[PDB]
C-alpha cells in the first residue's frame, strides 16, 4: 500500500505532466497521494495562472463575513455577521490596518501559535464564496474555470443525464480569516489555487480516519451534535491541532504559499487559516473513485448547512432514500 502513514504528499509535475488534468490526479493516487486527504501541486516554473494582478482592486465583495467566536481558544465555534459590501481594494486596505494586519513574527510556526493562542478575541472579516475567475482564458493547463464539470463525470460513470452546473469561488482573506473543520459536498474533491498575498496553513484529517474525528467533534459541541447528526457540514466548528494531539487524533498540517495547488481528496476533513492579505479561487470536481464516496456521504437534514441548486441532483441520483428528508431540509 502506498504511503501508508497518510503523509501529505508535494508533487513537481513537468509542463509535459501539466496537459492531462485527470490522468495527473490519478498519477498521485498511484503513489497514496489521497491517502492523506491533502496534497500540495508546485505548478512548473513555465505556467502562469495569469500575466499579472494589476487590476483587481475593482472586484465587489458584495457580503464581507466577519467571523466572530464563541468558546476557549482551542475548542470554539464561529458564526458569520454579514457585512456592508466593499471593493478588492477597499477590503485589501482593511486587511492591512492596524487593527487587522498580520503580527510580526520569526516564522510560520510561530504565527501559528499566535493563531491559536489569540484567534478567539478577534473577529476577522472574509469575502468568502465570490463567484468567479482570476485564470485567464489563455490559460489552457489547471485552468479552474475550464475543468470537467461533475455533472459530466456522473454522466460518463452512471449514464444518467443531470441538470446543475460547476463553477469556481473566490476567497480573499486576512490575517486570521479561519475555514472550521469540514469534507466537501457530497464528499467531493476540491482544488484550490493561492493566487496572491500571504499564506494559507491547512490542517487534515486521513480520510480513512475521518469517523475518529467525528466522534471527537460530537464529545467538545454536545448541544450541536444532538441538534444535526452531521453538524460538521455547518462549518462552524475549530479544534486546535494541541486538542487534536491530546485526543489522540490521527492530522497533518501543511503551508501553501502563493503559486500553489492544493487537492482536497473525498472524505479529507481540512480546517486552516490565512496568514494575511490573499486570494484564492477553490472548486469541486469529481474523478471515477469519487462515486463511491458521493453515495454514503453524509448529509445535513436539520437545515442549517443549506446548499448549492447542483446539490439537489447529486443527492436525488447517488442517494435516494434520503432525497425525500434532505430536501425538507433545504426546502
Ligand atoms: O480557502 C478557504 O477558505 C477554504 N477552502 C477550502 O475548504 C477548499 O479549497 O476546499
Ligand atoms: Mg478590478
Ligand atoms: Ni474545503
Ligand atoms: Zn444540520
Amino acid at each position: 500500500a502506498q504511503n501508508p502513514n497518510c503523509n501529505i504528499m508535494i508533487f513537481h509535475p513537468t509542463k509535459e505532466e501539466f496537459n492531462d488534468f485527470d490522468k495527473y490526479i490519478a498519477y498521485m493516487e498511484s503513489q497514496g497521494a489521497h491517502r492523506a486527504g491533502l496534497a500540495k501541486i508546485i505548478p512548473p516554473k513555465e505556467w502562469k495562472a495569469r500575466e499579472t494582478y494589476d487590476n483587481i482592486s475593482e472586484i465587489l465583495i458584495a457580503t464581507p463575513l466577519q467571523q466572530v467566536a464563541s468558546g476557549r481558544a482551542g475548542v470554539f465555534t464561529q458564526y458569520h455577521k454579514k457585512k456592508k459590501a466593499m471593493t478588492v481594494g477597499e477590503y485589501r486596505h482593511l486587511a492591512n490596518s492596524k487593527k487587522y494586519q498580520t503580527p510580526p513574527h520569526q516564522n510560520f510556526e510561530d504565527l501559528e501559535r499566535k493563531y491559536w493562542k489569540n484567534r478567539i478575541y478577534n473577529s476577522p472579516i472574509y469575502g468568502a464564496d465570490i463567484s468567479g475567475s482570476l485564470f485567464d482564458e489563455n490559460t489552457k493547463q489547471w485552468n479552474l474555470g475550464h475543468l470537467g464539470t461533475i455533472q459530466d463525470l456522473l454522466e460518463k460513470e452512471c449514464g444518467v443525464v443531470i441538470e446543475g452546473v460547476n463553477t469556481p469561488y473566490l476567497y480573499f482573506g486576512m490575517w486570521k480569516t479561519t475555514f472550521a473543520w469540514h469534507t466537501e459536498d457530497m464528499d467531493l474533491y476540491s482544488i484550490n489555487y493561492l493566487h496572491l498575498g500571504e499564506p494559507k496553513t491547512w490542517y487534515v484529517v486521513p480520510p480513512e480516519h475521518g469517523q475518529r474525528l467525528e466522534r471527537l467533534a460530537r464529545e467538545l459541541f454536545p448541544g450541536s451534535s444532538r441538534g444535526c447528526g452531521a453538524f460538521l457540514r455547518h462549518k462552524v466548528a475549530l479544534i486546535s491541532p494541541t486538542v487534536l494531539k491530546e485526543n489522540g487524533i490521527p492530522f497533518n498540517r501543511i503551508t501553501q504559499e502563493a503559486g500553489e495547488f492544493m487537492v482536497t481528496f473525498p472524505y479529507g476533513y481540512h480546517a486552516g487559516f490565512n496568514h494575511g492579505f490573499n486570494c484564492a479561487e477553490a472548486i469541486n470536481f469529481a474523478t471515477p473513485r469519487w462515486i463511491d464516496y458521493g453515495k454514503m456521504a453524509s448529509q445535513c437534514s436539520c437545515g442549517e448547512a443549506r446548499v448549492t441548486f447542483s446539490m439537489d441532483a447529486f443527492v436525488r441520483i447517488l442517494q435516494p432514500e434520503r432525497y425525500d428528508l434532505w430536501k425538507r431540509g433545504q426546502d
